[PDB]
């Protein structure tokens, strides 16, 4: 099959195979076929009498493992443990966000940008504002936020946008979230050998869980990145690999955390790097963005994207990135040996994610702006390592609009407001396009590439669908960066792609039928769209015409994301199956039981056209329900 | 092979054979060869690009799993997913402990019933109690010990026992411990997919998660125990099956969570359970614990132990259990079918632990008193249902002696002190016959039972072998059991298995050659014990001839354990091979570079004669490098 839909992926795949390196696609021919067990989730390894490995056929083969668990039992965990593990990597992003906020000052190098934000985040934490200091204000609202991550006494704190009716329903289910730490040590403490052994209480601790991702973890994380760095509005780019220069420096940033890109590009600035990247022969320095942080850097300040997670590697195999700096989660460590096979510098900032045999060079976030600067010098200096014989930057790079926050679409709404009827500053046009019928719902397209799947290919027809049926999509993370480089993100594209009344709605609001909502953690954004929405209609966010993709998702992050948001009240499609066709119960519990719970439930559909079809069926029989 | 050495075990090992129901042999019998990728620990389901599998042995077959990641990584993921599980159990039932104690009341069903160690330990929070009321100190230091788990500025607060200097080495090696609930996610955050690829770096975060457990959760766990249940004292005790009465309502607490089993032996006593156990036909209420409620229930109360780990099942077989209340932890599922073949009544009672077909009568912390009375009259009611033909009770039973906490065991020493010289109430008699050579040192043994070993076999040869080389041994958990059915816990096992050194001691300070020092929380008490030990010689504790063996361990909990044990400077022996032998970093580690870290190692040795072989030269030569 082929390897991606790209023609720049592919011609580096080509250069990729004339230099003798691998890539993430070798890796996975070399797996062959993988293990059936594993691939069910019947294998348990959660103590030392095993490893165990029950039938994923009941009625057949070995049942238990040998401490006497089945294997629902066995599923439901692993799944459980995905779920902690996902809420754990967004959770430490928002912890790394609130302490900075924590750490602000008027005269420091991270300041406040957006007090308007700020406030009204002070409002969501009861944090008074009137007459008072914004810094002290600053400080009072990250005190409160990393109260969220570790209370043990009382109530943690949700943003306004949550329904009360999703409350009062996760309350009796009960799944109503605690601390993000303490869930995730909860789920972590229940897979333990000899403790829950019942499917339909661990898939229940695990929504719980994950609801602190969602609603805490990366809902502070996106509100403080938006308060200290800035609200993101409409922003052009370019996307793809061809926004690398062969005359300049290359700068490529690659991983989560915001503060590191957000002081790299302010010491991209600074008059003498500048200089120095003239002095060894450089027309310039060019940032360019990869995954999370290449989004948020993309949508506060338009840095080039050079291209989704499966094309990392890709990105060095160019022979063009002097400095490739990254910080955390979705780093492929076998980036380190490709370094190894050109000058390209593979800087690791953070001490959570060291990577052998790759230059160690600690981001002191007591000092942010001078140690993003020394980091860029190094990345600077080894422009001069440059075989410009070994360079070939593919002639292929689209045209990409995005910095759609909810500010930014309330924003854009109001102009197909009349001023003689209100109110501003609302969803409402959404909600009437919405009711109305001329859009036929909202899906939010999110998730990662995997090498099971044609890389963005699945991305690239579940959008087409969606729009072709009058289904406004908004896009985060990899999934965002593959229509960014196929060119849905434009104006353009309205009358190319979308349907008649997707089409109007586009002309009228003069925005793309693809809203790039940002990161992974700006998911939390569309939730909170979703919630304004359901707030404006007096509904449950499960009475909505809206649904979730993941379509080619690999991490335990999109395994917690796809969770809270069918807890939430979303329906969701899920492109890859997970670990979970070994156990019957637990199949039964995500794509069946669920819907008695929360009103949502997973969809797995391994074929994008079938699964807009189902999108779009579900979706009518919710506008049928709800009488719209 | 022989499947235990316990012949109650054996007899009952028949019985179940002639009932046509499966053990837990059975069930690893039936698991057959187990994988030898999981067994070595080079598979990798982090990520759904996987599963991956890599060759444990280097240069041969797949070297790296699809993302890139090296046998070396995905071992040092594995072991560092395994520590955080342990301490989240450890910390999960801390935390229980430390609400309880903030709910604490005069006239209330917990109350503070050792007002001597609260206010020693509310010294050690820095909480005041010169002329204050002693349930308002209690919530104090409860608010301090709950703010221990998930504070995010600050430092967390550490028993005084530990020596600074082992709180320098921490620092500077950057293992210093940070809020317990922080440090799970910290590790679960870097084993994502893409994060931490560094072996070194990764064992150096599961060290800093596990000094969470053993110096934070454990710790504040036994305290708070100790302050509301009483500070254990010397006391008799029975042990094995033979405990249970066939005349007798026989009700059997097995788990981990002290509340329930302390409310449960109250209930027990009250005149309308006991008129009720008489009228339904039996001639009492007889309790029995197993496992680590059973070590605190005896510990506290001298309740007798009806068996460890392996001998849960075989509780249910002996047809005479009429009531088995489990809270958590080390529960197999496979009861929840076993108890279908007899009258069992199989209750869980907590809302982490739910098991598939097992009654469920969720134990409320609100009224304890009253909730433990409706579970055991459950209980007393199944009485009626009992089959007396198919009853066989082993007449095998065995004296033992235990709650040897570090009060009681100063209280001990107290004795050999010349009144002319002093001081009293100190460790010092103990760090003498330690630094004279009557002592050649102190080992703890500590751990489950595991299918892997013949059951007891590695506890008993090494308690045996340990207490004739003259060195001291104290014993937790499913070991400690062990020990009690073998007959060491006795004032006699002195002269009949002890060196002439320890039998010295044993007959001066009056105590047995092993001291049961309680559950697997309890070990906190061992570092305890080292530690002040240690602060009286002015050395660190990796300075002293101590040692820690686990000669059959199974659990995530056992993992965290040896690793804070290691951690805090104390040689461990683990009678089962973790399964790192798949990466020869991650092995090198463990057993080599941790000296090089803090002082001591991990040992692998599945031979128990072998292993006090090298314990008995390890601490040889630490002592040798003391000058004792
Ligand atoms: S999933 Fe389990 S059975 Fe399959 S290779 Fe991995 S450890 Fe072995
Ligand atoms: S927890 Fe149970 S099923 Fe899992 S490895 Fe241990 S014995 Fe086997
Ligand atoms: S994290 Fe890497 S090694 Fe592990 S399953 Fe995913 S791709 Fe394979």
């Amino acid at each position: 099959k082929a390897k991606s839909i790209d023609q720049a992926t592919l011609q580096l795949l080509d250069k990729a195979k004339q230099d003798g390196v691998e890539t993430v696609w070798d890796r996975k021919a070399d797996m062959k076929v993988q293990c059936g067990f594993g691939s069910a989730g019947v294998c348990c390894r959660n103590c030392s009498m095993g490893p165990c490995r029950v039938s994923p056929v009941p009625g057949k083969g070995v049942e238990r493992g040998i401490c006497g668990a089945t294997a629902d039992v066995i599923v439901s965990r692993n799944f459980a443990r995905m779920v902690a593990a996902g809420t754990a990597a967004h959770s430490d992003h928002g912890r790394s966000i609130a302490l900075s906020l924590y750490h602000t000052s008027k005269d420091g190098d991270i300041k406040v940008k957006d007090e308007n934000k700020l406030k009204e985040v002070a409002k969501s934490f009861n944090v008074e504002t009137e007459g008072r200091d914004i810094y002290d204000i600053a400080h009072d609202v990250a005190k409160e936020g990393l109260s969220n991550y570790g209370k043990q006494l009382g109530e943690v704190t949700l943003p306004p946008s949550l329904p009360e009716k999703r409350k009062e329903l996760w309350r009796k289910l009960g799944v109503y979230p605690r601390a993000v730490d303490r869930e995730i040590a909860a789920v972590m403490h229940s897979t333990h050998i000899g403790c829950n052994a019942d499917a339909e209480a661990m898939i229940k601790m695990s929504m719980r869980c994950s609801l602190t991702d969602g609603w805490m973890g990366s809902f502070m994380g996106t509100e403080f990145s938006d308060i200290m760095f800035g609200t993101p509005h409409s922003i052009d780019t370019e996307a793809n690999l061809g926004v690398l220069e062969k005359n300049s420096v290359n700068v490529v940033l690659h991983g989560h955390e915001p503060l590191l890109s957000e002081m790299v590009v302010e010491a991209a600035s600074d008059p003498e790097l500048v200089e120095l990247a003239k002095s060894v022969g450089a027309d310039g320095i060019n940032l360019c963005g990869m995954c999370c942080t290449g989004n948020e850097v993309s949508m506060r300040h338009g840095i080039k994207i050079a291209g989704n997670f499966m094309q990392q590697e890709l990105a060095v195999v160019t022979g063009a990135v002097d400095g490739l700096i990254v910080d955390v989660q979705c780093i492929m460590p076998a980036l380190a040996k490709l370094s190894k096979s050109y000058h390209t510098k593979f800087i690791t900032t953070s001490p959570k994610a060291h990577i052998t045999d790759s230059i160690y060079m600690e981001f002191d976030e007591e000092n942010p702006l001078d140690s993003a600067k020394k980091i860029l010098k190094e990345a600077i200096l080894n422009f001069k390592n440059r075989d410009q014989s070994k360079v070939m930057i593919p002639e292929l790079k689209c045209k990409a609009i995005l910095g759609y926050s909810v500010e930014e679409i309330i924003n854009k709404l109001d102009k197909v407001v009349n001023t003689q009827i209100g109110p501003m500053q609302t969803v409402k046009p959404l909600a009437d396009v919405l009711v109305s019928g001329v859009l036929r719902g909202a899906a939010a397209v999110v998730g990662c590439n995997n090498p099971k799947v044609v890389q963005d290919s699945a991305h690239i027809e579940t959008i087409k669908g969606l729009i072709k049926n009058d289904v406004i999509v908004v896009v985060t993370g990899c999934a965002a960066q593959a229509a960014a480089k196929y060119g849905l993100l434009q104006k353009e594209a309205a009358e190319k792609y979308a349907g008649p009344g997707l089409a109007t709605v586009c002309k009228l609001v003069d925005i793309p039928p693809v809203l790039h909502m940002g990161s992974c953690v700006d998911i939390s954004r569309i939730l909170d769209l979703v919630g304004r929405v359901a707030n404006l209609l007096g509904v449950d966010m499960s009475d909505l015409p809206v649904a979730g993709v993941a379509p080619e998702w690999m991490s335990e992050k999109a395994v917690a994301i796809g969770t809270y948001v069918v807890t939430s009240g979303i329906d969701t499609w899920l492109g890859v199956a997970p670990p979970v066709t070994g156990g019957p119960e637990v199949v039964d519990i995500l794509t069946n039981k669920m819907e008695d719970w929360v009103g949502a439930k997973f969809f797995i559909e391994t074929d994008p056209h079938k699964a807009v079809e189902q999108i779009v069926n579900r979706m009518n029989e919710k506008r049928k329900k709800l009488g719209i």
